[PDB]
């Protein structure tokens, strides 16, 4: 499919149970370390295959080149196709990591895109999958159902009516982190060329999950998605999915925080 960077991993030998699909912009090496020492440390949890992997373009700048092309060769975690990596073409970057899923991890049980200013509890996501029974044509986050295009001409995310042509958005879930059954993904590549194309990555797939009749569902019976952000406390972090607005230094003292405080009970 046009890759210039895969992973050396072999999702048929061992299927993966979670995979997680982080976009950063080249410059960001700070936060994928910062992920790669915390909550995309690849592990097993509960017996289950995480695996972590980050979604590139490419960029003008030689230097970011060179620096990323060493990164992937330490790490051999990064996805990458030739595209300008910039805001206006995450619906690319999100598109080319759904591809990578379809094409060489077909088996992974569960997806979950997130973006690189996040804390995401793997445990916690791991224990509410498998309480959901929900195998296929799973599609979750913090649902956004009655939403209208921003038209504040100056705003990062304006769209003009050229760009959206209509009153309100399809139902979708917050691109700061949602997760998809494996499955969805081939379904999304198929349909994606047929679909009206939008630079809000968020909405464009829910246009597709709308094409394919794949409704969105609530994780739990709680709230686990906070694209708000968050107070912390060690006891809500161990009771939510994901929260952003986290920056790398804050990403590193919480998972200090958690792995400090592993053992104590919480009320
Ligand atoms: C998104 O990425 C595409 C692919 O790199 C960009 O399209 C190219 O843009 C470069 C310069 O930006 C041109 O030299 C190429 O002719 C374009 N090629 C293609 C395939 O269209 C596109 O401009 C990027 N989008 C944004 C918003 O920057
Ligand atoms: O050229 C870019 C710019 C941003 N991003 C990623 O896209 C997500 C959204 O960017 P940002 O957090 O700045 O936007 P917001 O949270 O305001 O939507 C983040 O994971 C960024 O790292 C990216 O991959 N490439
Ligand atoms: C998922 O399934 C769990 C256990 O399986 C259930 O047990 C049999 C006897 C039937 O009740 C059948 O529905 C299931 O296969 C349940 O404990 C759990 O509640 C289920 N999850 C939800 C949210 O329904
Ligand atoms: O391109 C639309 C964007 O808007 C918002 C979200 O946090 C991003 O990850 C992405 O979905
Ligand atoms: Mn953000």
């Amino acid at each position: 499919g046009n890759f210039l960077k895969l992973p050396d991993t072999d999702c048929r030998q061992t299927p993966p149970f979670l995979v997680l699909l982080v976009t950063s912009s080249h410059k960001q090496l700070a936060e994928r370390m910062a992920i790669r020492q915390t909550w995309g440390k690849e592990r097993m949890v509960k017996g289950k295959q995480l695996k972590t992997f980050f979604l590139l373009g490419t960029t003008s700048s030689a230097a970011e080149t060179k620096e990323v092309d060493q990164e992937s060769q330490r790490h051999g975690d990064i996805i990458q196709k030739d595209f300008l990596d910039v805001y206006y073409n995450l619906t690319l970057k999100t598109m080319m990591g759904i591809e990578w899923v379809h094409r060489f991890c077909p088996q992974a049980a569960f997806v979950m895109k997130t973006d690189s200013d996040m804390f995401i509890n793997v445990d916690y996501l791991t224990e509410l999958l498998l309480k959901k029974n929900r195998t296929t044509r799973f599609f979750t986050g913090f649902l956004k159902l009655n939403e209208f295009p921003i038209r504040q001409p100056f705003s990062k995310w304006f769209v003009s009516k050229s760009e959206y042509p209509w009153d309100r958005y399809p139902p979708f879930c917050s691109g700061t982190g949602y997760v998809f059954s494996g499955d969805v993904a081939s379904q999304v590549y198929n349909v994606s060329k047929s679909v009206p194309y939008i630079k809000l990555e968020d909405v464009f797939v829910g246009l597709c999950l709308e094409r394919l009749n794949i409704r969105l569902e609530e994780l739990h019976s709680q709230p686990t998605f906070f694209p708000g952000g968050l107070r912390f406390s060690v006891c809500l972090f161990r009771r939510i999915v994901a929260c952003h607005f986290i920056k790398p230094r804050t990403l590193l003292d919480y998972w200090q925080a958690l792995e400090n405080s592993r053992g104590e009970d919480c009320p």
